[PDB]
């Protein structure tokens, strides 16, 4: 019965490691054919996690309210950031992000009133949201040379779930 | 001659109208095999601005950017408001905007945190950020409880085009 278990336990590993998702106890079970029980199923975890400790591995598998996945050791979270979310990535996202937030809310909005709300440089966000069909012209403001106003799309609302 | 201008005058009305973008020049001659110069074409829009205007049509045709589309006219500015982005609507936009923007840049980032940085209630844009796929867990942040700290996901930047 080691063997079956030492088995069992490598089928755990490589399904919690190809998961693109916390796997659960439910999803564990019916795939290995096993009837595990909560208490057995993390005790198989805490072995791995044993096992990983052991040898020397750079990642663990955490229990995650109910679901099973992998993390690396905050040993490296800088170099994990780095790769995740450098600083330039980081910028192009939230300034997306925020002049999204501010069509949103105050739409229909010109650049320049978009401008004063944040207080930027200004960049190129109107133009980057364009291109990815977030935002749409809505008309023109009543103002000094008619600028044109946002607001956003059904293309955002149903991306996001609205 | 006139009928024929007056079919070739709802031919465009139809494409303007049908586009789920803006139509250019190049597109709606290609389309009514007609070689439009672009003063032909823009004469032709507004002629039919003319009868709508004539007929009390709530919309009318613009040239933006060399695409032209439809716009509804500004005297039902707030009832488009209504429809198109209501405050509801407009809150929820927001606030998940705005955390998720909060996340991509001071990720791995905790709730309590979010929370200092934004002087929130707080709600639920977390939760809705994780059901969307846009954030997960990048692990536990080291302070009392050992919190969850989130980050942006591959899914979030491939939508976003980053």
């Amino acid at each position: 019965m080691q063997e079956q278990r030492q088995q069992l336990l490598r089928s755990l590993e490589a399904l919690i490691f190809s998961s693109e998702e916390p796997v659960n106890l439910q999803t564990l079970s019916q795939i290995t054919a096993h009837k595990f029980t909560p208490s057995e199923l993390q005790e198989a975890v805490d072995e791995l996690n044993r096992d990983y400790e052991a040898t020397g591995r750079t990642f663990r598998i955490h229990a995650i309210a109910g679901g099973y996945r992998f993390l690396t050791e905050p040993e490296f979270a800088d170099l994990v950031r780095q790769l995740l979310a450098p600083v330039i990535q980081r910028r192009l996202s939230r300034s997306m992000l925020e002049v999204l937030a501010v069509v949103a809310w105050h739409q229909p909005v010109t650049k320049g009133e978009i401008q004063q709300i944040r207080g930027a440089s200004p960049d190129y966000s109107i133009d980057r949201l364009l291109a990815r069909g977030l935002i749409e012209v809505r008309g023109r403001a009543d103002s000094p040379g008619r600028p044109l106003q946002y607001g956003t799309t059904e293309v955002f609302l149903d991306l996001f779930h609205l």
